[PDB]
């Protein structure tokens, strides 16, 4: 239902969009959000859904907002407000200048140098998974590849038992697309309860895994506390278990429905990296936000202290004012404009690991299973939230057309 419209919010700016169940979801999640960019929708609207909040609908405002951390603080980054207030992950819940000392350490565990160190293993897993699937001539992509491929890689980096994935993934999903069985606060606490004993164990017997590095690391010269390590490790876990998983599904669904695009990569493998970026734009999937630190007039709209504003990273690249024919996938698009990995001081620290996982996937899959389609009659269903995803993606193919490496 709709929260009563606050006195300061203009009546004509109301557009009741529900980020957890957009009305046009059946056409595809990106399409559902794109309705916010239809001809008569303002640059900044107010939805009375989920407690009521602002929504920047165009890249120009989304980028500005993300750059102005003074006015748009990440202290309360999630909608609804309850989730946003319980949200205390490091470094994501902090703004510069305090954010930096913590972001630096986090960059040390998932940055480019670590990704290069994971190249071999990422490659090996990708190939083992696809080869095992190749002869079967079918698969449930979300559970057969999208989830295990990137999640196992992350669990390897964090030195955590794979058998722990079911629980952690369940908790992460409740924070991004809650089924209603758990509030953000409850899911966060379970995530923290899980980490506490591990963090203590690794601060005693330091390992080389991401968790040991964080728990035994320093923050601009001084030792990090147990609580800080917990708040950071929990964030790393959430970031490594949802985004790449669902992005791969969006990309492969598209590829399964587009033979011509598959051929382009088949005949022109050098384009895979470029295709990666275009897909990252077209199937952008996250949308979190900021909270107003003080009353502030933004693009002619009076925003009040405390007001929450959703700044959909997903919307920038879909904005027709940033890319012509935005909904069209063009692997040759001259200037791929987007904010898929965020924008500002919080730019995705795992974007390098993500790009690597995406390119290796496209490369290794197309090489062994160049021809595949979506299971006949299958009605693909998307789900919306802080991170949007694909519920299921049944693929099929003729093993005869496949190739073993
Ligand atoms: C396609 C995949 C990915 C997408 C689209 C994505 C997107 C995002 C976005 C939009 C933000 C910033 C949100 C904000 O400003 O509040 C972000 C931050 C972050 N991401 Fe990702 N991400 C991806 C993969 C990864 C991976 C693999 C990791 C690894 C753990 C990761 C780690 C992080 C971290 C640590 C931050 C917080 C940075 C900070 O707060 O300064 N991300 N990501
Ligand atoms: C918006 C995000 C993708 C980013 C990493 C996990 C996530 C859900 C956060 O809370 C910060
Ligand atoms: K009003
Ligand atoms: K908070």
């Amino acid at each position: 239902n709709l929260a009563p419209l606050p006195p300061h919010v203009p009546e004509h700016l109301v557009f009741d969009f529900d980020m957890y169940n957009p009305s046009n979801l059946s056409a595809g999640v990106q399409e559902a959000w794109a309705v916010l960019q239809e001809s008569n929708v303002p640059d900044l609207v107010w939805t009375r859904c989920n407690g009521g909040h602002w929504i920047a609908t165009r890249g120009q405002l989304i980028r500005e907002a993300y750059e102005d951390y003074r006015h748009f603080s990440s202290e309360c980054p999630f909608i609804p407000r309850e989730a946003g207030e319980a949200y205390d992950f490091i470094p994501t819940s902090m703004d510069p200048p305090e954010q930096r000392q913590f972001r630096a350490l986090a960059n040390q565990v998932v940055g480019m140098p670590v990704v290069d160190k994971l190249e071999n293993r990422i490659q090996e897993l990708a190939c083992s998974l696809i080869e095992s699937l190749r002869p079967q001539g079918q698969c449930n992509f979300t559970e057969d590849y999208a989830e295990p491929f990137p999640i196992r890689i992350f669990m390897l980096l964090a030195g955590l038992p794979e058998e722990d994935i079911p629980h952690l993934k369940y908790l992460t999903d409740q924070m991004t697309r809650p089924d209603g069985s758990m509030t953000f606060a409850e899911a966060k606490e379970a995530l923290y309860d899980y980490l506490i004993p591990i963090i203590e164990q690794r601060r005693q017997k330091p390992g080389t895994d991401a968790i040991s590095i964080v728990a035994n690391g320093q923050v601009n010269g001084r030792p990090i506390t147990s609580d800080e390590a917990k708040r950071m490790c929990g964030l790393l876990l959430v970031g490594g278990l949802d985004t790449v998983v669902n992005f791969l599904s969006f990309s492969m669904e598209f590829l399964a429905k587009s033979p011509e695009h598959r051929q382009e990569l088949i005949e022109r493998p050098e384009r895979i990296p470029a295709a990666c970026e275009e897909l990252l734009r077209r199937f952008s999937l996250v949308a979190d936000g900021r909270i107003l630190t003080s009353d502030y007039e933004f693009h002619g709209v009076q925003l009040k202290k405390g007001d929450q504003i959703l700044l959909p990273q997903m919307l920038s690249g879909l904005d027709e004012r940033e890319n012509a024919a935005p909904m069209h996938v063009d692997f040759s698009r001259q200037k791929v404009s987007h904010t898929t990995f965020g924008h500002g001081s919080h730019l995705c620290l795992g974007q390098h690991l993500a790009r690597r996982e995406i390119i290796v996937t496209l490369k290794e899959w197309l090489t062994r299973i160049p021809d595949f389609s979506i299971a006949p009659g299958a009605q693909i269903q998307h789900k919306s939230g802080i991170v949007s995803g694909v519920q299921a993606l049944p693929l099929v193919w003729d093993p005869a057309t496949t190739k073993a490496v």
